[PDB]
DNA sequence: CTCTTTTTTCTCG
DNA sequence: GCGAGAAACAAAGA
């Protein structure tokens, strides 16, 4: 999922597993643990979960005083808290067993990843990933944002998806943000004027914070953490091909931009 | 049966 | 370094 969905899962996990001692850890797909499954199992078994943080679309389990399990859900990763006797589901890959339940990770496409690193390696880890600022008024500086946009010829949608200008936007929210800011996805960033960049900046923050408040977008659902989201009922363009724009009434169109499905209003978002 | 569609990171030119 | 295309992988629809 995107930042809102990951934050939703983070909040649920924080509320339910913090303080839990990991009894055992099993894997049917050990290869998704990029730092080595057996090594992770040896290091984390018997340890207690102290907290759950997030950076961009990355989940950060704080286990023991020196361990950090970095988890990325990628396209389809899903977590669920189940009973110890819960039957296995086809795409379940890993499980963290507690005394009165277990945290199961499932991922149909097997894109999701787990990486075990030390507490002091977290900041360097994200610096290496070149992740941009969190989408908040406090961390997302419009001035630097503007300067980077002015220096580039990249198209705005692909550039925003890079996670370098700001962290957290995925295909759904980048489409929603550009529609809200009335900017065409193929617009070269150096062509954006100051007022448009200002609207874009605030729209990125507003859309994501709203999505977080509503528990993310669940255009699917299911017995999993963060599956009761209501943001999907607020989407203005994503997956609305053929429907009418809520502002002007023109039909929402869908095109391909840098290989990604792209939804936009041809009237509100002039090319 | 073929082709298309649905986050991150690499190859190629 | 950059843009285009694709891979990792599974499933469902045209
Ligand atoms: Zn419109």
């Amino acid at each position: 999922g995107e930042l809102p969905e990951v934050e939703t899962v983070r909040r649920e996990l924080e509320k339910r597993i913090v303080g839990q001692k990991i009894i055992s850890i099993e894997a049917t797909y050990p290869r998704m643990v990029l730092t080595g499954f057996e090594q992770l199992k040896k290091e984390l078994t018997g340890k207690t979960i102290q907290g759950i943080s997030r950076r961009g679309k990355y989940l950060i389990f704080e286990i023991g005083d020196d361990f950090r399990l970095i988890s990325h859900l990628r396209m389809e990763g899903k977590y669920r808290l189940a009973t110890l006797d819960a039957p296995r589901e086809k795409h379940d890959h890993l499980t963290m067993k507690f005394a009165d339940g277990q945290l199961i990770y499932a991922d149909v496409r097997k894109f999701g990843t787990w990486e075990l690193i030390s507490t002091d390696q977290v900041l360097p880890y994200f610096l290496k990933k070149k992740i941009g600022p969190e989408p908040t008024y406090e961390d997302f500086d419009e001035k630097l944002f503007r300067e980077k946009l002015r220096k580039s010829t990249k198209k705005i949608k692909p550039y925003l998806l890079e996670q370098t200008l700001v962290a957290g936007l995925g295909n759904i929210y980048v489409d929603e943000v550009l529609w809200l800011a009335k900017i065409h996805p193929e617009k070269e960033t150096n062509q954006l004027i100051e007022s448009s960049i200002h609207l874009l900046h605030d729209s990125i923050i507003e859309i994501l914070q709203k999505a977080i408040k509503l528990g993310g977008s669940s255009i699917r659902t299911y017995s999993a953490l963060g599956s009761t989201g209501k943001m999907q009922n607020e989407l203005q363009v994503y997956g609305k091909t053929g429907e009418k724009c809520s502002r002007c009434g023109a039909e929402i169109q869908k095109i391909k931009v840098a290989g990604r499905g792209t939804h936009f209003c041809p009237v509100c978002q002039q090319k």
